[PDB]
């Protein structure tokens, strides 16, 4: 009680509830927050309106001189995100990182269209406390939690004081820190130590209510600490016990405005002119050049307005969810969403996924990749011809429903592919542009970049923003799948031709090939992910695959190169964007590297690339070469390489598998696991790891994660053993508990449970649960209602469960009949001798069993399949749950 401070808390603590609010809001300023307040009901986060008070706050304190924040702002305790984004409003600020800690009870980030919002990044469920300090221009902190104790927010504020302290200690020459219990003696202590090392002074802001006595140390103030608490603890006091309540004085408060902000800095314009000339031209009435476009490593042409694109929604997949009651109390698979593709949506992400460049590789490790990629493509074109594929072949072969891609009024006469492929009018419209090509010049290819609809887990309580995918219109399409499709038709990257590749195999042959790596002798078996592979193809990885050329003559080979040069090399794109005011608008932009996502040659030339990327990394591995040939290569292991490649080459491919980003090797030891000079040159960085720890291998292949599974062998009742595919529980019931969009009726969102129960039943009907829940699903849906709708997206994923065959039938097909790792073809004809894992590996990857929620569920599933059967409605059902042993 000594301090008046401590004196303050007291009687503060002494108030009646309606006294204290009184009190809290007695001679303060205070912004109007009723505009802001409506804005949240009407969803617009276009208006200007700040997502907090605490926009106002930051604002007053720049307005005074007290901070001027600048360059990378590092923000700790963002909440909703208010100091941040109106950071990012300020001209000589360039970056913004929020982190909070979200979660129950807590704040989460707000996604808002704020003025310069492409400059921030908020980051939630994470404690500051603990992390890692990093450098920065510009430090705010306002964490604080109050407490009736004194005592208690002495011990808080300390806290933050020191792990702010690891902060300061890295540069940042302008700070704002919350300091939430300025009057206690220890607090006071460390403020005058703090402030004799750093500078700047305790400010005592307007804006605060009475209910607390935070003060801000901020960077651009001076002066006595201890007589600035007291002069704020007078106040305080004054404030208390007043005859008459004249209340706050009211100000407006900030308008952040809204629109992005142009990146700082940032040209063979003859290969794309026409392109851009007939972009231009075709939607001339509202073309412009936006100053403020958010491109930084794209080179930007021009924009235009059009109507907003793409779905934030996420709906429940309500059949699903009546029978998988027990994982209602599961975070991980009820916070499951689509993904946002409208243009903010797939922009958010936009920024930092694939506005980024990738470095070149030095000197060196460019003749390494050359000596590979020529041995590849010499390799890989040993016994197979390249050739032209044919109308007919593309017709047969094109989806009735692939897209149309239109990216000109011209491209859109036509509902579906099908119906395109149909119209001699089209062909017309490709022979024209063929001929172009003929005579080196492309006037129509053009990508649309859009969000793509995905299935993820969640983000501050809501949907993630998109993956971009990107792809030229049907006819662009055409003449690339014409030159360069013999790769995928005649499987140049399938396993048998490139010893390596996986190219065609369904997943359930996956597992059996990498047992079959398992049997080499070696070192551990690695996986390394790389950090967003396509973004990361150089001009370099683009000028190997370019050696194609090599392989072709006359026509084939003009043609060939005009798809290379004119198209894979020279891209345009047209991206959406948010424009101010809640409008929207086309982007035009280019770049020279980097691997377009729909490219009709993508997974073949990623599934090279990536195999030539091994091969590099094994000779570093095995000594071959080393950093001290980076940036230069020596004649010498020049030759080395390309012995090394001669001799080893088709022994050492077959310790891989490689499915274009994903990959497996087994080296020959484990210096592979620091083998990371040259992959790291070529920009191939690893995903999830600091750039230079060593990799983590396994030594049970069982454990290696190859194309978002991994693999268990299991003996079955009859002695026969299986190697099957299997992954965390929690997200395969996540992804089925999610409908597609809004407005599905009843039967087809029962139709697309329907798929996701029979693709378990054919993929993880080792998995205790979902045996379970996929019978009880299937004897909720209507016997003859047809599977429809995605369950995978994995190119591994070949569908034969989208079938109204019975399921055991197919199960012998594919895991018997059809697998040539099973010598014996006795058939399965009950599905009790079909297999589980092992209840040590089914509770590991997520498994309810031993549970009583999963008891409780089990025992009374037949009420839950009747729920379902009641809404659905009079049909004919049949009772497969008697084909589980619990059940007869
Ligand atoms: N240890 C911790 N690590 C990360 N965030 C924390 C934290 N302790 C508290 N927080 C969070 O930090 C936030 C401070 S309130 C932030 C207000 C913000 N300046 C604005 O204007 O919007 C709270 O939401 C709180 O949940
Ligand atoms: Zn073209
Ligand atoms: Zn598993």
């Amino acid at each position: 009680g000594r301090t008046l401070g401590e004196q303050w808390k007291e009687k503060l603590n002494a108030m009646s509830r309606e006294e204290f609010f009184k009190y809290r809001r007695e001679a303060i300023i205070e912004v109007d927050r009723t505009e802001a307040r409506r804005a949240r009901r009407e969803n617009n986060i276009v208006g200007g309106h700040p997502v907090s008070r605490g926009s106002a706050k930051l604002r007053w304190l720049v307005e005074k001189g007290f901070v001027s924040p600048i360059g990378k702002v590092i923000d700790l305790g963002c909440g909703r995100g208010g100091w941040s984004y109106y950071a990012a409003t300020l001209k000589k600020v360039q970056e913004v990182r929020g982190y909070t800690k979200g979660g129950a009870g807590h704040e989460e980030p707000m996604l808002m269209q704020s003025y310069g919002w492409n400059l921030v990044s908020l980051k939630s469920g994470v404690d500051v406390f603990y992390k890692p300090s990093e450098p920065s221009d510009t430090l705010f902190c306002d964490i604080g939690e109050s407490s009736p104790s004194p005592e208690v927010e002495e011990q808080r504020t300390l806290r933050v004081l020191e792990m702010t302290s690891d902060w300061l200690h890295r540069g940042p020459r302008e700070f704002c820190i919350k300091v939430l219990c300025p009057y206690m003696p220890k607090v006071i202590e460390k403020m005058e130590v703090l402030q004799r090392r750093f500078g700047g002074g305790l400010v005592r802001l307007p804006l605060s209510r009475n209910s607390n006595h935070e003060m801000y140390w901020v960077s651009g103030a001076a002066g006595n600490v201890v007589h600035a608490v007291n002069m704020t603890s007078q106040v305080l006091l004054g404030r208390m016990d007043r005859t008459v309540w004249r209340g706050p004085k009211y100000e407006e408060d900030v308008n952040l405005g809204s629109g992005t902000r142009a990146v700082g800095k940032g040209s063979n314009q003859e290969k794309i002119k026409k392109r851009i000339q007939k972009l231009k031209e075709e939607f001339a009435t509202t073309w412009h050049k936006d100053p403020e476009h958010p491109y930084r490593t794209w080179t930007y042409h021009g924009s235009y307005e059009v109507k907003a694109t793409g779905s934030a929604s996420s709906l429940v997949n309500g059949v699903v969810k009546l029978m998988s009651k027990p994982w209602d109390a599961i975070a991980n698979v009820t916070t499951m969403a689509m993904t946002d593709t409208t243009p903010f949506g797939q922009q958010r992400v936009f920024k930092e996924k694939v506005d980024t460049k990738a470095p070149e590789p030095p000197a060196g490790a460019k003749e390494v990749l050359n000596e590979t990629t020529n041995w590849l493509w010499a390799y890989l074109s040993r016994e197979k011809r390249p050739r032209l594929c044919t109308k007919e072949e593309f017709i047969k072969k094109v989806n009735s429903n692939a897209a149309l891609g239109a990216v000109f009024a011209e491209q859109n006469q036509w509902s579906t592919a099908r119906e395109a492929v149909d119209d001699p009018r089209f062909w017309e419209m490709v022979d024209e542009e063929r001929e172009n090509h003929l005579r080196g010049e492309c006037h129509t290819c053009i990508y649309n970049m859009m969000g793509k609809r995905e299935k993820k887990p969640g983000e501050f309580g809501k949907a993630k923003g998109s993956r971009a995918i990107w792809f030229m219109w049907l006819g662009a399409r055409y003449l690339e799948f014409e030159a360069l499709g013999f790769l995928n038709e005649d499987h140049w990257l399938s396993r048998e031709n490139s010893g390596g590749g996986v190219e065609g195999s369904g997943v359930q042959k996956l597992g059996y090939i990498l047992r079959d790596i398992a049997g080499k002798q070696g070192g551990k078996m690695y996986a390394d992910d790389t950090a967003g592979w396509d973004t990361r193809i150089t001009r370099t990885d683009l000028e190997n695959e370019a050696k194609v050329l090599e392989l072709l003559d006359g026509e084939h080979r003009m043609l060939a190169r005009a798809i290379i040069e004119l198209t894979y090399r020279h891209k345009v794109v047209k991206v959406m964007r948010p424009a101010a005011e809640g409008k929207t608008v086309m982007d035009v932009i280019s770049r020279e590297d980097q691997r377009g996502s729909g490219q009709v040659v993508t997974y073949a030339l990623n599934t090279f690339t990536n195999i030539a990327v091994q091969l590099v990394r094994l000779m570093e591995a095995e000594g071959v070469i080393g950093p001290q040939h980076l940036e230069q290569l020596p004649r010498k292991n020049k030759i080395a390489v390309r012995t090394w490649l001669f001799e080893n080459g088709e022994e050492r491919v077959t310790r891989m598998a490689i499915s274009g980003d994903d990959c497996v090797v087994k080296p020959l030891d484990d210096r592979f696991a620091t083998a990371l000079h040259f992959l790291n040159a070529m920009s191939k960085v690893r995903k999830d790891i600091q750039e230079w720890k060593p990799s983590h291998g396994w030594h049970d292949w069982q454990q290696v994660p190859f194309c978002s599974n991994h693999f268990q062998e299991i003996v079955m009742k009859d002695g026969r053993s299986i190697v099957v595919p299997c992954r965390g529980q929690d997200e395969l019931i996540g992804r089925a508990r999610i409908s597609p969009g809004a407005g599905w009726n009843v039967k087809d969102t029962a139709c697309l449970a329907k798929a996701y129960a029979q693709m378990w039943l054919l993929l993880y009907f080792h998995r205790r649960d979902l045996r379970l829940m996929a019978n009880a699903i299937c004897s909720a849906v209507p016997v003859d209602w047809v599977p429809t709708g995605r369950t995978s997206w994995s190119i591994h994923s070949k569908g034969e469960w989208m079938t109204t065959e019975d399921m055991l039938q197919v199960w012998n097909r594919v895991w018997i009949e059809e697998n040539e790792w099973m010598m014996d073809k006795t058939p399965i004809t009950s599905w009790t001798d079909v297999p589980y894992v092992g209840k040590r590996e089914d509770i590991w990857c997520g498994s309810l069993i031993g549970t009583r929620s999963r008891a409780t569920w089990a025992e009374n599933i037949y009420a839950a399949i009747n729920q379902v059967r009641a809404v659905i409605g009079k049909e004919n059902y049949v009772d497969y749950m008697t084909s589980l042993r619990r059940y007869e």
